[PDB]
């Protein structure tokens, strides 16, 4: 349980990892896995479809059933649901979608969710399609999170680049 090898130590409590968040949660049995969702749960692509199909859409049945009593989250916002295979708890967190116009400063909004949770496996929020700088998004998570967060980051190059950013 929590068996996590291998991550390079960024500050007291934030590590990363060169690696796929969903071969990780296999084999690390995280009690708390995060999602880098939208809204409406919808876990279509990204790190969201990579873990929802790891679940083989157990995931996605669920969630719908979520938004049918709490209609859409908010930016910002987070629901705990199942882990389902991954782990035993997924925190489900809405960064801000910068491409839409949401407010960046909602990302440390996002990051405030992960001090309800003792230890975490995570992706970077608003990355990817969500449009915000990657090396930007951890400095938030360094300054935000009080709490032991597991980093898992799976492009090499951007992984050199964020642990050149930190500790160079």
């Amino acid at each position: 349980v929590n068996s996590f090898s291998g991550y390079l130590k960024l500050t007291d409590n934030v590590y990363i990892k060169n690696a796929d968040i969903v071969e990780e949660a296999k084999k690390v049995k995280p009690t708390v896995v995060v999602n880098a969702a939208n809204v409406y749960l919808k876990h279509g692509g990204g790190v969201a479809g990579a873990l929802n199909k790891a679940t083989n859409n157990a995931m996605q049945v669920e969630s719908d059933d979520y938004i049918a009593t709490n209609g859409p989250l908010k930016v910002g916002g987070s629901c705990v649901l199942s882990g389902h295979n991954l782990a035993k708890h997924c925190l489900h967190v809405v960064g801000p979608n910068v491409n839409k116009g949401e407010d960046i400063q909602l990302l440390k909004s996002a990051y405030e969710n992960f001090n309800q949770h003792e230890v975490l496996l995570a992706p970077l929020l608003s990355a990817g399609i969500f449009g915000a700088d990657p090396i930007h998004s951890l400095r938030v998570c360094v300054d935000t999170v009080r709490t032991n967060v597991y980093l898992a980051v799976f492009d090499k190059n951007l992984y050199d680049k964020l642990v050149s950013s930190f500790l160079e």
